[PDB]
């Protein structure tokens, strides 16, 4: 089997991505965040706190025929950006882009916290990278790739994340006309159960590649490109009045400026960041700052290859039996 579904930009800075999701029977079509970073399906549902629900839409198993709760079972999962979420568990039917999973695991909201109430075009999140991150408790629960890949034609699944614009997920096959040149594999570990891989090395703009290993995730529900501060450093260095605001909380550039692009190794292969890609636009709105979309891993303690840098690239998940990233040139 394979599946296919658009992905799409949740507004116009790229912030993220929703692709719609089918759960239950009759279906309850939600718009969930596909995030290669973490590994709990959760959405909106008639459970969450009212309070806390602000436009999304919801899932209600008791509408599902084919909904069971999954008895006992808890969830509770914080993110990077100091987000989170809990509740309960149902199992489902559950597709994307024609592929279904049935039995799989549902984490019914019962709270989010304020950056998900004020988030209104985001469901809940989808996760794909691997099941030993998965949060519900006793008993862990697996990814929808997890369950989907016996069946799938091939082990895998792709991101083609658009600048500004719709994508796709793909699941069970590699589209040969989304991506020119050729695709090179590069390592995974999955000791931190992320889709972890170490980077080559890095140019800014025209300047010369810097060879230099940089150990990273690929991170479809982040938004930015962390990276070292030596990195990120270099890279700001080169736009005029750019710096590092402690009361912003990164990276900004006058918004009059023209970015330069940021190229990063893969193996022998070199990814370009467009600088375009790079501008986060106003830190607030009307102003002539800036946000930047590099900034420093100092703080994170992983670095981060979130959708600025795979926007720029067609990505391959390969989950084989000895996982393995491919990036390709689009």
């Amino acid at each position: 089997s394979t599946g296919s579904a658009t992905t799409t930009p949740i507004d116009s800075l790229d912030d993220a991505y929703i692709t719609p999701v089918q759960i239950g029977t009759p279906a309850q079509t939600l718009n969930l965040d596909f995030d290669t970073g973490s590994s709990d399906l959760w959405v909106f549902s008639s459970e969450t706190t009212a309070s806390e629900v602000d436009g999304q839409t919801i899932y209600t198993p008791s509408k599902s025929t084919t909904a069971k709760l999954l008895s006992g079972a808890t969830w509770s999962i914080s993110y990077g950006d100091g987000s989170s979420s809990s509740g309960d568990v149902y199992t489902d039917t559950v597709s994307v882009g024609g592929l279904t999973v049935t039995g799989q695991a549902v984490e019914s909201a019962k709270k989010v916290s304020s950056s998900f109430t004020e988030d209104s075009t985001i469901d809940g999140l989808l996760g794909l990278a691997f099941s030993t991150l998965n949060t519900v408790s006793p008993t862990q629960q697996k990814t929808f790739f997890d369950n989907a890949k016996a069946s799938l034609d091939s082990p895998v699944f792709t991101a083609d994340l658009g600048y500004h614009a719709p994508g796709t997920y793909n699941f069970g096959f590699i589209d040969t006309t989304a991506y020119t040149g050729s695709i090179t594999y590069t390592a995974v570990s999955t000791k931190q159960g992320f889709w972890e891989w170490t980077s080559t090395g890095y140019a800014v703009g025209s300047g010369t590649f810097k060879s230099t290993s940089i150990d990273g995730i690929a991170d479809t529900g982040t938004t930015l490109l962390y990276l070292p501060a030596t990195v990120v450093s270099a890279y700001w260095a080169q736009v005029s009045g750019a710096k590092s605001s402690s009361s912003v909380g990164g990276y900004v550039f006058p918004c009059s400026a023209t970015l330069p692009s940021f190229t990063f190794g893969v193996g022998s292969a070199r990814i370009v960041i467009p600088g375009d890609y790079i501008d986060f636009g106003p830190i607030s709105t009307g102003s002539s700052s800036c946000f930047g979309g590099i900034q420093s891993s100092a703080g994170i303690g992983i670095n981060i290859f979130g959708d600025v840098a795979l926007k720029a690239a067609f990505v391959v998940f390969n989950g084989a039996t000895t996982p393995t990233l491919g990036f390709a040139s689009k």
